[PDB]
């Protein structure tokens, strides 16, 4: 039923490449219309990397902007991927997560590593209890603690928070922030990758489950990606281009979506090994 777990480990890898590279040139980037990200030149956090108009999230007089895609591949749940939200546009961010009732966040970065920025921090910390944007100004979006707990091993920690838009209810919402995977890389631990698969999985909601990390491209859909592969796996529907073709959808809803090569062979890797398939041949990089 699979026949990539038949491939001896060097045609695996030799698989996945040039699945990869196949999937790299799938989409042209001067063939996208990019219209709304580049009105909105100021909140993106880099200059290249733009959310796609026909998939764009929020939905497009004030318009919130996240630099964001809804991801939705027919399954339980459909997924919002963006970038972190730059300091300007933190209001935006919290905004739709309140206008949205968004119920689960999940961030896969650190605000920095080593000192390169990454993500800008848009919850309390110790010893606040409550934060602003941008506090300072008269209508101003409050986030305050609703507790918190840190999983040490698997370097998870989960923030229950309260968005207060002006004008409108509180919204609680749970972000659940992984640090154990850098940027253009490859999570530091199975056990945490698992676990933020079952809490996805686990998450009762009938909104949209947004993923970020710093870009919201490489990580971002490397998880939503082996979140899909494991629902088909779940579903008795695994097929033998089932990892390629949610690749596939998923850089055709947001431009870029699993960035390197090593992130591509994590969700194959989260497939076999559901499927009881020995991993360390291929895990050796």
């Amino acid at each position: 039923s699979f026949p990539m777990a038949q491939l001896s480990t060097r045609a695996q890898y030799s698989r996945m490449q040039r699945e990869f590279v196949q999937l790299q040139r799938q989409e042209n980037p001067r063939n996208i219309n990019f219209t709304t990200s580049l009105k909105n030149r100021h909140k993106n956090r880099y200059l290249d990397i733009l959310a796609n108009e026909e998939t764009i999230y929020p939905p497009v007089g004030r318009y919130p902007y996240i630099n964001g895609n809804l991801i939705d591949l027919d399954l339980p749940h459909t997924f919002v991927a963006c970038q972190a939200p730059v300091p300007q546009g933190v209001p935006d961010f919290l905004e739709t997560l309140s206008e949205k009732k968004v119920d689960l966040v999940v961030m896969l970065t650190k605000l920095r590593e080593g000192g390169v920025l990454k993500a800008e921090r848009y919850w309390p910390e110790e010893e606040e209890d409550s934060l602003s944007f941008p506090e300072s100004g008269h209508d101003a979006i409050k986030v305050t603690r609703d507790s918190y707990e840190v999983d040490a091993e698997l370097d998870i920690v989960r923030r229950p928070l309260v968005i207060h838009v002006p004008g409108k209810p509180m919204h609680r919402v749970l972000q659940v922030q992984y640090v154990g995977w850098p940027d253009h890389g490859v999570p530091e631990s199975a056990a945490s990758f698992d676990e933020l698969l079952s809490v996805i999985k686990n998450c009762v909601t009938t909104s949209p489950i947004l993923v970020h990390c710093s870009a919201g491209i490489g990580r971002t859909g490397t998880l939503i990606g082996a979140y899909a592969a494991l629902l088909h796996i779940e579903r008795g529907i695994l097929t033998d281009s089932t990892v390629y073709s949610i690749v596939a959808a998923m850089k055709q809803k947001r431009f870029g979506m699993v960035q390197r090569l090593e992130q591509y062979a994590v969700i194959y890797m989260t497939v076999l090994g559901r499927l009881g398939v020995d991993i360390s041949g291929l895990v050796s990089t």
